[PDB]
């Protein structure tokens, strides 16, 4: 089997990309936030507490005759960006873009912390990491991908982003159409039930590549790409008058700047990031001052490949028994 979703940027910056679910029977679609670097597929529903409920849709179990509790099943999950969620959960028929899997682990939000109330956008997350990283207790559930690796054609999905332009998600298959050139393979360590990876090194614009590894995370779920702070230094040094911000939480450059490209290497491959990708607009309202797309890694704990970086590549997230990643150029 094969599936193949659209998925579409929340807002004018790419923000975040939502992508349509069918979940239960009759189908309730929601728009969810495929993440691959967690391992929880939740959604807001008829259990949500009322008050952090403002304008997402709903699953309601209820309604579905597919629907089944997961008996003493609870869920709580905290992302690096401290946002947060918990509840219970079900299991229930879920399809992604005509690929279904059947007693799939929903988990039901009862609390949602400010930042999901506030974006109304995000109907859930659905989780594309290792399946290690489920929060569900007392027995962990597996990732939608996991329920149905052995089913697609090949054990495989991939991730093409669009910047400020809709893309796919694909499962089961790789789309030969939809890059250029050849896909560049590399080794992922699951140890930390990331998509992990080491990129070989990188170039700001049009200046030589300096050869470095920088390990870090395939991650759709973050907006953002987070570097080493001497990479992130090295970039924003190449635009008069960036500096990075205490005060807004990390480098901001003048809204008039044209920006550099960041290159990453990929093995012998090179990914381009044009300048515009990393201009994520005033820092409030008719600010003459533009938050940047690359950040420092320093507070986080790891390098994270987020949308900036993916939505330059074609990128294959490979679930053979030894999984690996690709990248291509498109
Ligand atoms: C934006 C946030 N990203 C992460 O949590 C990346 C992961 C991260 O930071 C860390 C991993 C290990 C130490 S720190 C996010 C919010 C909501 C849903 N998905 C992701």
């Amino acid at each position: 089997s094969t599936g193949s979703a659209t998925t579409t940027p929340i807002d004018s910056l790419d923000d975040a990309y939502i992508t349509p679910v069918q979940i239960g029977t009759p189908a309730q679609t929601l728009n969810l936030d495929f993440d691959t670097g967690s391992s929880d597929l939740w959604v807001f529903s008829s259990e949500t507490t009322a008050s952090e409920v403002d304008g997402q849709t709903i699953y309601t179990p209820s309604k579905s005759t597919t629907a089944k509790l997961l008996s003493g099943a609870t869920w709580s999950i905290s992302y690096g960006d401290g946002s947060s969620s918990s509840g219970d959960v079900y299991t229930d028929t879920v399809s992604v873009g005509g690929l279904t899997v059947t007693g799939q682990a929903v988990e039901s939000a009862k609390k949602v912390s400010s930042s999901f109330t506030e974006d109304s956008t995000i109907d859930g997350l659905l989780g594309l990491a290792f399946s290690t990283l489920n929060t569900v207790s007392p027995t962990q559930q597996k990732t939608f991908f996991d329920n149905a690796k052995a089913s697609l054609d090949s054990p495989v999905f991939t991730a093409d982003l669009g910047y400020h332009a809709p893309g796919t998600y694909n499962f089961g298959f790789i789309d030969t159409t939809a890059y250029t050139g050849s896909i560049t393979y590399t080794a992922v360590s699951t140890k930390q039930g990331f998509w992990e990876w080491t990129s070989t090194g990188y170039a700001v614009g049009s200046g030589t590549f300096k050869s470095t590894s920088i390990d870090g995370i395939a991650d759709t779920g973050t907006t953002l790409l987070y570097l080493p702070a001497t990479v992130v230094s090295a970039y924003w040094a190449q635009v008069s008058g960036a500096k990075s911000s205490s005060s807004v939480g990390g480098y901001v450059f003048p809204c008039s700047a044209t920006l550099p490209s960041f290159t990453f290497g990929v093995g012998s491959a090179r990914i381009v990031i044009p300048g515009d990708y990393i201009d994520f607009g005033p820092i409030s309202t008719g600010s003459s001052s533009c938050f940047g797309g690359i950040q420092s890694s320093a507070g986080i704990g790891i390098n994270i490949f987020g949308d900036v970086a993916l939505k330059a590549a074609f990128v294959v997230f490979n679930g053979a028994t030894t999984p690996t990643l690709g990248f291509a150029s498109k």
